[PDB]
């Protein structure tokens, strides 16, 4: 670790820090925004392209129903996301702009990032070449590089969270698992396909199931289908546990080799998670042709640009039912939600 490296994360995390310890709240109001289209929807909440009245600036509105989240105990993690997302500052974290309350949700405002999902770029062109995955891979990497180095674990990798930036860059969405753990944690959260053993197993788990997921999402975008995969959850998990894997012929002999250190079971021989940390990625053969530095300053000519008319465009999305932003004339479940 060069001292710049040393000294670059010294700042971050003292950055961080005076963030973490005095959050912002209440910074903006519903009726500052005009509604566009939803973005997305899920059991407690929904996103949606919003501009502000004022600026014109377009956002992704991310709106979260207290009483849902109560009853799907998400109350813990939506306040992680929260105030996780107001104290990061990294080139491909999505930035929250804004974030409030009022009597029956949660919103945090984003910025709209148009290019879309990389799952439904992987999906249409069926899987990425190894240089198109490995520019996508060297992000995360650093991100996470980053991320741990806060004493966060991610725990939400997966395409889907995964968007593409005007200039081909991504930009990571989704901090609704992000947590501040020293040591160990223990919920069962995530996605089936990306889980790591020790969380199927409930296991006390660390920072090691971020790189197992990277191993899983390097494979996926290299193949065009996850490494584990079945009709039932349960038969993914059996399949995780193993110990086995295959790959495609056309995958790299070097491609393999990371990706069976990635993909360790064993927690405590997997790559990310020894004693050199995040060099055994950044040196290994797979990465020789990336320069870490480049990728972080945003100088290597992206795979591809996505195609969008201007910041207010939604082609790159898809449809759902417009449904009402209904907000209750009286106050719901605020002493849960105090901090937000
Ligand atoms: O609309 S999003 O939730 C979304 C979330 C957070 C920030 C965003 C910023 N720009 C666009 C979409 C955004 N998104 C697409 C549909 C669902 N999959 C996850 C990403």
């Amino acid at each position: 670790e060069q001292e710049s490296v040393k000294e670059f994360l010294a700042k971050a995390k003292e950055e961080f820090l005076k963030k973490w310890e005095s959050p912002s709240q209440n910074t903006a109001q519903l009726d500052h925004f005009d509604r566009i289209k939803t973005l997305g929807t899920g059991s407690f909440g929904r996103v949606m392209l919003v501009k502000h009245k004022e600026t014109g600036n377009h956002y992704a509105m991310k709106i979260l129903d207290k009483q849902k989240v109560v009853k799907l105990k998400q109350i813990e993690h939506t306040l992680n996301e929260k105030r996780i997302l107001q104290a990061v500052n990294f080139p491909f974290l999505v930035k929250l702009e804004f974030s409030f309350k009022d009597n029956s949700n949660l919103y945090m405002v984003m910025e709209y990032v148009p290019g879309g999902e990389m799952f439904s770029h992987l999906r249409r062109i069926g899987r990425f070449s190894e240089p198109h995955a490995r520019f996508y891979a060297a992000q995360i990497v650093l991100t996470f590089e980053y991320l741990h180095s806060l004493d966060l674990i991610y725990r939400d990798l997966k395409p889907e969270n995964l968007l593409i930036d005007q200039q081909g860059y991504i930009q990571v969405t989704d901090f609704g698992f992000a947590k501040r753990v020293k040591g160990r944690t223990w919920t069962l959260c995530g996605t089936p396909e990306y889980l790591a053993p020790e969380i199927i197993l409930s296991k006390g788990y660390n920072k090691a199931v971020d790189w197992w997921a990277l191993g899983v999402l390097i494979y996926e975008m290299a193949a065009g289908y996850p490494p584990f995969f079945a009709d039932q959850p349960i038969q993914i998990y059996e399949k995780i546990v193993s110990g086995k894997v295959r790959f495609p012929s056309h995958f790299s002999s070097d491609l393999k080799d990371l990706l069976r250190n990635l993909l360790q079971v064993d927690l405590t021989k997997r790559f990310g998670n020894l004693k050199n940390g995040v060099n055994d990625i950044k040196n290994h053969k797979w990465f020789a042709t990336t320069d870490w530095i480049a990728i972080y300053q945003r100088k290597v000519e992206a795979p591809f640009i996505p195609k969008f008319k201007g910041p207010g465009d939604t082609s790159n999305f898809d449809d759902y039912e417009e449904e009402e932003i209904r907000v209750s004339i009286n106050e719901k479940c605020g002493k849960e939600f105090t901090e937000f």
